C-alpha cells in the first residue's frame, strides 16, 4: 500500500498509531490509514454531544434558549466559560458553544446530563446509523486512554461518516445543522492541528480532543475549499505508553497528506 507509507513513516517517528479517514464529498475519493481501528475519543465527543442536543431541541420547544442555573457542584478542571458565567447561568446553547469551541468540561458534563449521561449520546450515535461510537464515562474519567480499553472510543472513520451525517447530510434538521456547523467553524482550540495543514482561504469546522496520557490526541474537521464539494476528515493517535506524549504537529502532518491524496 504504497498510499499508507508516508502516514506509517510519520507514526513511527511519532512512536506511536495514527488513525486517518477523509472522505471528498464531491468526487467519493477516500484516504484511509487504519481507518477502523479504535482510538479513545478523549474531549472530541464534545461536537457529537451538541449536535445530540441540537436533536433534541428540535422536539422540544426553547430548549436551546433555556437558562441552566447550575451550581459550583457542576464545575470540573478546565471549565473557564463555566466558572466564568456561574453566577449567570448559561443556556444550553451557551453550554453547547462552551463545550465546542473551548473544551468546557463542567459545559459537556451538564449537557450529558440532559441527554441521560454517556449512555444518551450512544444512542443518538445508534440512532444515526453510527455502530462503532461508544461514550462510557464522564469528564474526567473518560480520558484514560488505556491501551486495549475500548470505553469512550470510536474510529477514524465511524468519526468521519457521523460527522457528514449531522454537518452536511438529513440527520439534523437545517436550522439544528447550521447551528453545529457555525458552532465547529468557531472553535478555539484547533489552530495547530487539522487547520494547520488547509489552505488559508477555506474554511474549516473542528473539534479536538485531548486525553494527554498515552501520546493520545485528536482533531475532526469539515472543510470547504473554494468553490467545491466540502471534505470532512478525522484524524487520532494514541501511543503505548502512559508518559508518550501527543503531538499537534503530527496530527497537521497526517491532514495533509490526507488532502493530498483525495482524488
Ligand atoms: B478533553 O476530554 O480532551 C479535555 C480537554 C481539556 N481542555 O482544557 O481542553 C481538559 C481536559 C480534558
Amino acid at each position: 500500500n504504497l498510499v499508507a507509507e508516508p502516514f506509517a513513516k510519520l507514526e513511527q517517528d511519532f512512536g506511536g498509531s495514527i488513525g486517518v479517514y477523509a472522505m471528498d464529498t464531491g468526487s467519493g475519493a477516500t484516504v484511509s490509514y487504519r481507518a477502523e481501528e479504535r482510538f479513545p475519543l478523549c474531549s472530541s465527543f464534545k461536537g457529537f454531544l451538541a449536535a445530540a442536543v441540537l436533536a433534541r431541541s428540535q422536539q422540544q420547544a426553547g430548549l436551546l434558549d433555556t437558562p441552566i442555573r447550575y451550581g459550583k457542584n457542576a464545575l470540573v478542571p478546565w471549565s473557564p466559560i463555566s466558572e466564568k458565567y456561574l453566577t449567570t447561568g448559561m443556556t444550553v446553547a451557551e453550554l453547547s458553544a462552551a463545550a465546542v469551541q473551548y473544551s468546557d468540561n463542567a459545559a459537556a458534563n451538564l449537557l450529558l446530563k440532559e441527554l441521560g449521561g454517556p449512555a444518551g449520546l450512544t444512542a443518538f450515535m445508534r440512532s444515526i446509523g453510527d455502530t462503532t461510537f461508544r461514550l462510557d464515562r464522564w469528564e474526567l474519567e473518560l480520558n484514560s486512554a488505556i491501551p486495549g480499553d475500548a470505553r469512550d472510543t470510536s474510529s477514524p472513520r465511524a468519526v468521519t461518516e457521523s460527522l457528514q451525517k449531522l454537518t452536511l447530510g438529513s440527520a439534523l434538521a437545517a436550522p439544528q445543522r447550521q447551528q453545529f456547523v457555525d458552532w465547529l467553524k468557531g472553535n478555539t482550540t484547533g489552530n495547530h492541528r487539522i487547520r494547520a495543514a488547509v489552505p488559508a482561504d477555506w474554511a474549516v469546522g473542528d473539534k479536538t480532543g485531548t486525553c494527554g496520557v498515552y501520546g493520545t490526541a485528536n482533531d475532526y474537521a469539515v472543510v470547504w475549499p473554494t468553490g467545491r464539494a466540502p471534505i470532512v476528515l478525522a484524524v487520532y493517535t494514541r501511543a503505548p505508553n502512559k508518559d508518550d506524549k501527543h503531538s499537534e504537529a503530527v496530527i497537521a502532518a497526517a491532514a495533509r497528506l490526507a488532502l493530498e491524496g483525495l482524488g
